[PDB]
């Protein structure tokens, strides 16, 4: 589990969105595994605006933050899970690292701010849904 809290937005994995998220919906995209809902309180996270390929992510199944190198956001074929059939996921970045299904929502960050959230995993790989192209998260 986990979310990004930027301005009056909450960014979560679409497959983990709650009824309150769907009832206060701003934007959602199943191909990216992302959903954004509106919040009453202002958040403290800042979004990175960059092309970094090194950063740190939080792994809840280890209670640890790990430094990683990750690929640029791409269209990758991801195997079936309990939330999606095997399909192409867009705007996804891969790294070598531990993950498990409940690690989704952990933040990946670089020197400039939040880069994305854990979305996919298996066999010593972790995949992150990028948010750096969502420029509108920084305003209104
Ligand atoms: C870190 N991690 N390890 C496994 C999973 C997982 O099952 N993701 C669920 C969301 C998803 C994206 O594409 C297909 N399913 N996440
Ligand atoms: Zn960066």
């Amino acid at each position: 589990s986990g979310a990004i809290y930027v301005g009056n937005y909450r960014v979560v994995n679409r497959h983990l969105a709650t009824h309150n998220d769907w009832a206060n919906l701003v934007w959602e995209d199943s191909s990216r595994d992302l959903l954004v809902s509106s919040t009453t309180a202002q958040g403290c996270d800042t979004i990175a605006r960059c092309d970094c390929q090194t950063g740190v992510y939080y792994c809840s199944s280890r209670r640890k933050h790990y430094p990683v190198s990750f690929s640029k956001p791409s269209l990758i074929f991801v195997e079936a899970s309990e939330y999606y059939p095997a399909r192409y996921q867009s705007h996804l970045m891969l790294a070598v690292g531990h993950s498990e299904p409940g690690d989704c929502g952990g933040i990946l960050r670089c020197q400039h701010g939040v880069v994305g959230i854990v979305s996919t995993g298996g066999n010593g790989l972790v995949g992150f849904a990028d948010v750096r192209d969502l420029l509108w998260l920084d305003e209104e």
